[PDB]
């Protein structure tokens, strides 16, 4: 969560860290045209 903000500027590991600090998700990944960032 809070890391893509999109094609000026963007990360994976910094959105995918953050997914992986809570409990329970497994991944994440850019959404909404990789301007937005979502956990699952």
């Amino acid at each position: 969560g809070f890391g893509c903000n999109g094609p000026w500027d963007e990360d994976d590991m910094q959105c995918h860290n953050h997914c992986k600090s809570i409990k329970g998700y497994k991944g994440g990944y850019c959404a909404k045209g990789g301007f937005v960032c979502k956990c699952y």
